[PDB]
DNA sequence: CCTGTGACAAATTGCCCTCAG
DNA sequence: CTGAGGGCAATTTGTCACAGG
């Protein structure tokens, strides 16, 4: 699929989306790379077509994930309004939106660190902290297509806005962890193990170690 | 403290059914 | 045929109360 490339800033921004607002982000970022003043748009059966969906269900996708886009911020470590006008449909089946023209540097490069994959590898997940974690390991993909990286817990929980309840660690480990490390063992080229770092009783990073499986 | 596990309810998800250009 | 709406049941995800070390 398209080939993503956003900035490792928005890679560790800070904020709480869904799949099908992720999706939407990712589509973009492409489209603005290959294009600022934020004023982007979505196209129905492109959509359907990219995500497999049928053109009325990507109908669904599309417009609840753009009323749930209204007050939500990204917090870059400044926070900042996804949308800074409501999303509209000028023609049936197309979408204009207005993303807020602040965001388009970091949405950027702008230096030489930044993460890049393609849609295919993060296409097939479905919980949105996978999508989360994929990202973050590519951010530390070698050209290879493997590496390691050790994650703070704290980190973790703050940048992917995790629930509450995954601050007592049994929880986190079953509910995020197990989940997300399974949910890219079958939906993504990845291939991905995990360690947990400790400080006596308590756990406070996560090594993971990564191959691609091509 | 810190673990793992069973219940439970709110969310999601992929389908299904209509209907107006 | 599209795509904008209205629903639905089966999983999932987010909480929490317990036993044990
Ligand atoms: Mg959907």
């Amino acid at each position: 699929s398209p080939r993503i490339v956003q900035s490792n800033d928005l890679t560790e921004a800070a904020y709480s989306l869904s799949r099908d607002q992720k999706r939407m982000l990712y589509l973009f970022v492409d489209q603005i790379r290959k294009s600022h003043d934020g004023i982007c748009e979505i196209h129905v059966a492109k959509y359907a077509e990219i995500f497999g969906l049928t053109s009325a269900e990507a109908s669904k996708d599309i417009r609840q994930a753009l009323k749930s886009f209204a007050g939500k911020e990204v917090v870059f470590y400044e926070s900042f309004p996804w949308f800074i006008k409501p999303a509209h449909s000028p023609s049936r089946g197309l979408y204009s939106v207005h993303i807020n023209p602040y965001l388009i540097p970091f949405f950027i490069g702008l230096q030489n660190r930044f993460t890049q994959f393609r849609l295919s590898e993060t296409k097939e997940i479905t919980n949105p902290y996978a999508m989360r974690l994929y990202e973050s390991l590519c951010q530390y993909r070698k050209p290879d297509g493997s590496g390691i990286v050790s994650l703070k817990i704290d980190w973790i929980i703050e940048r992917y806005q995790l629930p509450q309840s995954y601050q007592r660690m049994p929880d986190f480990r079953r509910r995020f962890l197990q989940v997300c490390v399974n949910e890219i063992n079958s939906r993504t080229p990845m291939r991905l193990s995990y360690i947990e770092k400790k400080k006596g009783r308590q756990t406070t990073h996560i090594v993971f170690s990564f191959r691609d499986i091509t």
